[PDB]
Formats: structure tokens, sequence, C-alpha cells
């Protein structure tokens, strides 16, 4: 395949570092090594995540086309629409989001803290709601010339590049450790995070070992929104191999009861892992991937040695509207 | 000097990135050139921040002590107890945090959003106070079986405590050795005040010390000040500094701390605004905003030469947002 | 039938108003006329509500036992447990009230707000546990009762909502004898909303005496009606026996409607939500989520679907409860 | 003087009790009677108060004029545009209300509960920010007729007359008491309600009986506006004399630190008498007038033996917007 045929342009500090997870595998059993692969921390806009690294395939394109205004769409407490929001601030561009009531949670402070609040800081114009639409239109009216970027970047021609280079930063890095992950965990809800890590993947043989947790609680959903990705993205990069179905993992077991709900496992979860290694995850999308992780390991699921490399998305700032839970730890 | 006498315990990514804020620099008028250096991206720990690399001294001490629980203490939306308790989660350590209202602020969400949520999440104990709480925090970890360690305010008025920005200074220079030219100026908030007294102590190395420009955001100059000098003559001290401090290379500018410490002015908030707006790069009302707005109002009064090239120590800060969401309701 | 037996200690202003809801009667047709007896506005005491009705027949005993102390239990938006705080307050007793999230919702600011923040203001000793911490199971209850006598006081018990106490289904009976009264100026149905039942217990033994039990259409919102309905029945023939109803109290008595409880006791539906707005639209008159809202989703769907003979009169008893609106802000954010 | 020449639409339960504070009396010595007549228990209108009591005269007007809107204004937690709201709603006319912070604070919570959220439940459009005039003309620019309604009622030529028949009311209930109280207190910031009890208690010469508390920290401001629709007032009731200066008391002492902000004192205040009472006070308002009285009595500035009526103007549901202040107690 080939990848360097799409120009880049730079949105993060550079290749994201991979750190072991010695406290929570030795406190699991010290069979599975754990590590975690941050691109929670791969950015200076905003805190960053996953979505900046995809964003980084997208933009160029919305330069080539000459566009002003990036439009984008999410939940309320979206780490996409406030990622964007931030590269737009960065670009000299403006910015339009439609954010919509995505789930069915009741907070008091819910759109105006976390990753809300940023976006509206960064100066982008937030809509709370066919709506995708009258906000591009808006823009055209207004004079302006729009560049849509759907949710998550996702379901785009460019949106599974960014994780395409991902599996291409860890053969890299695993080249400079002397050593192989076995595999690797990634929470998936749009999907072309895990798309882009199972053509990626799929180029040494381990698009099976991309194991990805759901979030979505509509996994059939997410599972077809992944591998339809993965095929073009595939396609897209000159992978020579056609993605089958046994090349996409995806998990079912830990995206309840809700998406943008959690279950006690997943508080159980997050507060594991941070107060064995001081990493945080969130209730909506990393803190259920980490569960997923945790229980995978606590079952046994992974061979005895195995080296299994967390992908820690980023979705740290969402824990501000899940306030009450969290009040006594 | 030498500060490789001290060891330094891992606990950033590394060197932090230094970026150019072109977009600001030209939106006040093209004279002045802002850079930022990202302190507030050095880590995997809870966003880290300033306190993270002061830390970085402190872990060996507590750590060859034999110490089993880190006690620190700082207001509601503390940015330091925040770090100490990511640090000592990642350590294998206990936590105990002291939290006072040291700001006349209160939002319904206070004591349950931003920083303090994080501590509580990581495992902290996080003591409220009423509304010496300090010695009942370390008696209680003694007369438990633990073996405190103690750690002062912002990690300032500490033996060690000035070490982690002396690095920060030396960590400046072999960038500038790549960018082949020396940055005129460092713009820092300063509050509990070991971060510029390392830095003025690094700089001075290269005769610098009075370009390291102080902002102060604790609304009370003379005592920060006072205290910014100090910790930098015992850290020069222990860094083998072959000169000394002098009042004058201690520079605190006293027209942003406004009204009152951990409250923001309108300046504060514009400068937030325009900073976020301009390059995406957010900044807190309680201490970073406040040195933002001193760095933009000096660009804007002309009292940066021009062709200056002036570096922003962004020091996190950014979780506290969360503890002001009506102010910015609406942007 | 006898209530004026029992001792009642004035905690009210007096009787409550019942004042017509014509413009909802007209806006669901004018073919059942809607009146409110509002319960909600009987007090000065922290705003009142039908828990402080109940309380005037247990103050007697508490004070006639020397007790300093008045002990209660309610979830964090709790009506009673905010009345109870008044109530001390207002006869110089200390209190304290054992509390826990009996619902499973998580606002930003729910034990801040609202009756938990009154009750604070009140004086009272909130015991607030953390989630998981299980009161119920645990008999903390107790635990707090005994805490009180291990101090030096004594403690009057208030268990939660009042209903599962002897004196607890008086109040209620009292309300269909002033009920009688201002209708010598008659309803022929009663809507109440019932939880933990002696609220609707005491109507069913009161309106008994004048042959109307079966008027009172009880609107569950615990979201568990079975053992709701057994507990009102159960408090009713208790409550019978202590006022010398002569008669039992049938099954028959005992209405308990289990369409608008959903989905949980403390969670409104989009049904209670639209019934607050309407009703607070066309007559100024508040609701809320938890009670309140969904006894009116109740009386309206009933009026609506015509399960009312056309020409009746239904007195809408409108229990309390408003407060516990600033809990459930982002809903409302919008209106 | 003749109130009678006045239509008064009911929206109130009829006359408003008066119950003595005698704990909170002996508590303070017990040299003085203090009691409460409870106007904040005046409607099943969305907990009413004061201000129901000023709109019973002023709502004939609106509806002789055949106006279809009510428009008022206030802070963010004005009691007044709650209580236009839902009298609007009851009387079946639209509802516009302008709401901008009139107070230095910023509590997260501050726009969505209390007084506003009620507002909006109760239908009323609540517009946050020429404010007021651009709201009225926009309901004559949607085909309505609006009834403007100033800033408390006060600066309207019929809003002082509600507290005139309050003088009223409270002469014909110490005739049943049989006994007459000494002095009034009661909170006083937009003016008309205690214009309307300094003209009510002219006529048996109690004017300077009446003891206001001002609680917009702008005493002269207010001590001005008082006097001005005092006279407005009588001469509309036809007093037999022209009121002066000497007939308006507004102690300043308790205003502190701004309008909209409690100081120590108002939290103790709100504390004892609720403590002691079961009496809820709200720390805009009557705490600040609440922790007048408390002072007075504290000082010995009544004689002893004293009878004073405290007039509970209402304002409670306030206490929802500084639920950090009193998160534990
Ligand atoms: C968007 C997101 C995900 C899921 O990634 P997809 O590409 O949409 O499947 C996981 N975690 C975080 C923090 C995210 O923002
Ligand atoms: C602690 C802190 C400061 C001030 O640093 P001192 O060493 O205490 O002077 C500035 N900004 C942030 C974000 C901080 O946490
Ligand atoms: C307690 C309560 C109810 C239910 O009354 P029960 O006697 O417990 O059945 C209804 N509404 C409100 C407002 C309440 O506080
Ligand atoms: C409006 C108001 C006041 C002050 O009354 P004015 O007539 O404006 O001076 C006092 N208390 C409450 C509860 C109010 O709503």
């Amino acid at each position: 395949m080939n990848l360097q045929r799409f120009p880049r342009y730079p949105l993060t500090f550079g290749p994201t570092p991979i750190q072991p997870l010695a406290r929570l595998s030795k406190h699991l059993g010290g069979k599975v090594h754990l590590y975690a692969k941050r691109e929670d921390c791969n950015s200076g806009l905003a805190f960053g995540g996953n979505k900046t690294r995809k964003l980084e395939y997208l933009i160029p394109e919305a330069l080539a086309q000459g566009c002003d205004t990036l439009v984008s769409i999410g939940g309320i407490q979206s780490n996409q629409t406030r990622q964007v929001a931030a590269v737009a601030a960065h670009l000299g561009m403006k910015c339009v989001l439609v954010q919509e009531n995505w789930v069915n949670y009741s907070d008091a402070v819910y759109d105006r803290v976390g990753n809300i609040q940023m976006s509206r800081i960064l100066g982008a114009d937030v809509r709370l709601v066919r709506s995708w639409e009258d906000a591009l239109e808006s823009v055209r009216a207004a004079g302006g010339k729009p560049y849509a970027i759907p949710a998550g970047c996702s379901d785009h021609p460019l949106g599974g590049l960014g994780f395409v280079g991902f599996a291409e930063e860890v053969r890299a890095q695993e080249a400079e450790l002397g050593f192989k992950f076995d595999y690797v965990v990634v929470c998936s809800v749009t999907g072309s995070t895990q798309a882009g890590m199972v053509v990626g993947f799929a180029a040494d043989g381990r698009a099976d070992r991309v194991i990805g947790v759901d979030a979505s609680a509509k996994p059939a959903q997410t599972r077809e929104q992944i591998t339809r990705i993965a095929r073009q993205t595939a396609e897209k990069v000159g992978l020579e191999r056609d993605i089958m179905r046994a090349d996409v993992v995806l998990d079912e077991r830990f995206a309840g009861p809700e998406y943008g709900l959690p279950n006690e496992g997943t508080l159980e979860a997050i507060r594991l892992c941070a107060r064995t290694e001081g990493m945080l995850t969130d209730p909506v999308y990393e803190g259920k991937s980490m569960h997923g992780m945790i229980e995978m390991v606590r079952n046994g699921e992974f061979p005895e040695g195995s080296r299994v490399l967390y992908a820690h998305l980023g979705g740290v700032p969402a824990l501000n509207g899940y306030s009450f839970i969290f009040r006594d730890g």
C-alpha cells in the first residue's frame, strides 16, 4: 500500500508515545503485558485526541478547495466538534458546529462544561438542536465556503487515512522497541479509527489483532460502518487485499447501557486505571474500551505473554458533564 | 552551574515544544514575535502542567526517604493537587490533599468538576477544610502506618521546588541552539513563585534573568515578589549559580492580577478568547489567562522592542475552566 | 368514625383552598370539570405540602413523649424530609435526616438545590450517604435513632413519607372531612399521586365513611404498583380501625392506576413533561417531574380518553413537591 | 382616602396570614414581639409573593385595554418576572420577559433554576441579553397588544396600590387581634411595596413606623423612588395629605455588599430565622430585611414591648441560584 501519496497537515506534535501500564498489568495478574499509545496527548490544540489525527488528512483538501469555514457535528459532549473548533481557530478558519442531544442524559451543566465549553471559547458557532444541510447552506448563503466534516470524521473519503498512519507509526516504534504488540484495543463508535487500523495492520497480517470495543450500543451498525470504511480506505491506499468480516473484530459486551451512558463496570474500569496508572479515561468512550481490556485480561482471553497496546483516543474533558457520578470518587 | 547533581524522576514526555504564535503576533501588529513553550502538554498524567516538571525533582527524595504517601494542598481548583494525585497513582503511592476555599467564588459545581474531580477519580483522599488541616493530614498518615512526603503549596517553598524550572532554561537553550537564536523574553505567570524562580536562576546563567517577565496572578505582588526572590537565591545556591540573584533580576508585573486571586477581570477574559481564537490554544481565568493578558497588553503598549522574540510559558491550568462555566456560556 | 379523638397540632394555615382549573378544563374539551385542592400551599413552613398535613397528627405524640429530635428518611429530593426539617425547627426540635440517592439519576446539583438545600438551611443534620452505601440494607435508619439517644436526646421516629406509621393515615382522613365541609357549598372523583401510600390511604378511609372510597383515583408514581397498592390497602385498613370506621376496606375501594408511573420512580416520561407544561401554561400551576406531574398527566390522560363521565367534577389533590424541579434543570432549559 | 375606586383582580387566596415569631423573639431576648405577615404564601400561582399583590391592581387595566401579552423585566433570578409569567398563563395571556444580569454573580446554574426555570415552564418567552423598548415593539409587530410592566411594578401609576391595600388589610386584622403593631419591617429595592405601605399607614399616622430595609445597595436612589411613588400613589388614592420625605424610613445598614449578593450577616440571619421558625428567606431580599430586624432588636433599637410586623415578601426560589454558599447549611 501507499499512504504517502496523500498529504498530511501537521496538527499534532508528532508520533504519539507508547507507555507501559505495569501497575495495572501487575494488578491484573502479570500474565498480560499492557501498554498505552497516547493519542489523547497528541496536540496543543485543546487536548486533541484521535479525531485530530484524522483531521490531518482532511485539512489539505479543505485548503486545496479554498474553504474558509469548517462545519461538523456531534452530540453535546462531542470530542470531534471541540477538536474541529481548535483546528479551525489554528488554521484561521471559521467554524460552525451542529450539536445534537445524542444522549439520554440529564445534567445541569452538560452543555456548559468540558468539550462544548471549549468550542465556544475557541470561537466556534455552536448550534444546539437535516440540521446538517441547513448549517452548510447557511455558510454558502453567508458568503463563505464550508468544508463538510461528518460525525467523527469517519464516513469521508479521507477519514480512514489518519489511522492507517497509526499502524505505520506503531510498526516504526516496534522496530525501535525491538518487539511487536500482539493486539491493539480500541474504542469504536463512528468507525474510521478502527477502519484505519484494520487497513494499516492488514498490511502485516494483524488486522484481526485490532480488537475493537463498541461504545455505540448499536454494534451491528458500527460494525458495518467500520467494515465499509475499511474497504473504501483499503482501496484508497492500495492494500493488495480485500477486507473480510474476519478482519473486523468488534466486542459488544461493554457498550451498555446506551451510548453516552456508563455502566458500573465502566466506572470501576475508569477508577482502577486512574488509580493504578494515573491515566484518566471517560464514561462515554475510553472508559468502555478500558473496561473491555481489563475484563479480557481478567477472563484470560489474552494468551499469557501477550503484549496489548491500548489506544487511548482522548475524551477526558467529557468527565465534566458527569460530575455527580464521581462526586465521591 | 550543575543541576545534573540532582536526580530527576521521569514524569513528562521529554522536552516541551515551542510553538510560534504567528496568528496572534500578526493580530497585535506583527512587530513582536510570540511563541509558547507548552508545559501544559508535558505529561500523560492527568494533563500535567508546570507542577509536574517541578515534581520530577521531588519524587526521588520522597522515594529515597521511603515515603508511601504524597500529601499536598491548594485551593478547590488547584492544579497542583491534581498533578500530585496523578503522580502518586502513577508511582503506586497514596495521596492526601487538603483543599481550601482560597477564592471568593461560589459556583454550583466548583468542587466537583475540573481539577478536583480528577483528584477524586485518581483515588486521592480529598479533604475540604470545614465550611491545622495540614498537620492533621500529615499525622493521619503516620497514625495509619504510612510515611508522608510533604509537598507545600505549588511545590514552591521547598528546598527542591526551584530545580524543575532551572532545567526549563536549560531546555530552552538547547532549543535556541536548533533555532539559531535566543528569545528576548519569557513571560510566566506567578503565584507561589518557584516556577519563575527556577527560570530566574536558569537564565541568570546567560545573563537573562531580568528577561524572564513574571506576571503576578496572586494579587499580593509584594509577597509573591519576595518569595520568588528568596526561592531563587536558595535555588541558585543549590545549583552553583556562579553569580548572585539581584532584586533587579526578579521581574513581576502586577497590572494583570486583578481583582483577586482566582477571579478574572474583563481583560483576562478577552485575552483568553483572543488567544484561543487566533491560535486554538486555551488558557484559564485564574493563571494563564492573566499572563496571556499581560503579554498581549505589553505588546499592545509597545513595551516589547520591535523585533523582540517573546517566549510565553504555558503552565497548564485549563481544566479549571470547568469551574467558571457561566462566564463562558456564550463564549 | 371519629378522628376528633386524635389531637392535631397546627402546622398549616387552615383548610386548603379548592380552585377550578377552568382553562385546563376548557382546553381538554370542557366535558369534564377539573379543580385543585392546594395541599401544596397549606403552610408557611418551607412550602409545606401533603406530608405536613400528615405531620399534624404525629407531633402531638412526639411532644407527649417528650422527644427533642425528629428523625426521618428519604431520597435526595425527598419532600418529606424537607417538611420534617421545617416542622422541627418551628417546634424547637433537632432534626436528623438519613438520605441517599433513591433514583437512577445524577444531576450535577441534585444534592444541593431544592428540597435538600432547604433542609440544610433549616438546621437539619442531613446525613447523605455515597452511592452504594445502601441505608435500607445497613439499617442506617436505626443507627440514626440510636445516635440521638447515644447523644442525650430522645428521637421521634418518622418513617419514609410518614406512611407506614400508626398515625400516618389520619391527616388525610381529615382531608375527606375537610372536603365534605367545603362541598357543603360535591366532587365526583379525586385524583391523587401515590408512592408510600398513607396519603391515598387516609383518603380511602375518610371517603369510605360517605361511600366514596372508590372515587379516589390513585395514580402510581412508584413504578412498583403491586407493592404500592398493597401498602395503600394495608395502611387504609389499619387507619380505618384506628378511626372506628364502621366498615371493612374492600380491595375494590383502593384504586391505583399504573399507566403514568414510568419509566421509574423519580424519572419523568415525555408524558409527564407535556403534562407539567400544559397544566403550567393554562393555569399557572406548577407540578413536578417525580410526583404531581405524573398524577397531572394521569388526570389529563383520563379526561382525554373519556374515562370520566361527561359533566363529572374532578378534584385534583396537589400534594406539593415543586421545589424538586430545581434538580431537573437541564430538561427544562428551554421550557 | 379611597383605594376602593380601583378594580382589584383576584390573584391571591385572600388576605395573607400573620404569624408570631415566638421562638426568634425569645431567642433575641424576648423584649420585642416579632410577627410575620406571609405575603410569600399569598398565591397558588408559582409561589406568588409581594409582586402578586401589586399585580392585582394592574391586570384590570391590561384587560380593559384588551392587551393580550404581558411584558416585564428583571434580573436573572427576578421574582417579578416569574410571577408575571404565572399570572399571564393563568389569565390566558402571552408573556415576554426581558432578563438581564443585574448582579455581579455567575453561578453555573444561575439562569436554569429557581425563578427563571419556572418562567420558562410557565410558557413565558424569556429573552436574555434598547432591551425593554425592543420587546414591546416586537409584540406589536407580531400583531399583539402588550401591557408594559416595569421592574418590580414600581414605576407604574398603579404599582403602588397593592400595598396601600396591605395597610388596609393590617388594620382590619389588628381589629380582630385586638391590638396594633408598632412597626413594620419591609425589604425595599424598586420601591412601590414600601411606598404603598407608607401611603396606607399614613392614613392612621404610622407612615414612619414602616421601617424599610434597603437591599439595592444604592439607598439614595431607592429612598427617592419610594418617596416619589408614595407621593404619586397618595395623590391617586386621595390621601388627605401630601407625603413628606420624613414619612419614608430606609435603613441602609444591611444591603451590602451589592444588590443580589449576601454578606455574612445576611447568611446568619437566613439561618437563624430558618432554624428558629422554619421560615426561609433569600440572600437577595428577605434575608437582608430579616438581617435588619434581628440587628434592630439585638441593638435595642426597638423599645421594650414593641410589636414588630415583618412583611415576608417572598423570594425563596432564588435560593437555588446560590447553592454553593449553602452546601453545608
Ligand atoms: C470519536 C471517539 C471514539 C470512537 O472513534 P470512532 O472513529 O468514531 O469509532 C473513541 N474515543 C474518543 C475519546 C472519541 O472522541
Ligand atoms: C501553579 C501554577 C502557576 C503559578 O506557578 P507558581 O510556581 O506557583 O508561581 C501558573 N499557572 C498554572 C496553570 C499553575 O498551576
Ligand atoms: C410523598 C408525596 C406524594 C405521595 O404521597 P404518599 O403518601 O407517599 O403516597 C405525592 N406528591 C408529593 C409532592 C409528595 O411529597
Ligand atoms: C421585588 C421584591 C422585593 C423588593 O420590593 P420593591 O417593591 O421592589 O421595593 C423584596 N422581596 C422580594 C421577595 C421581592 O421579589
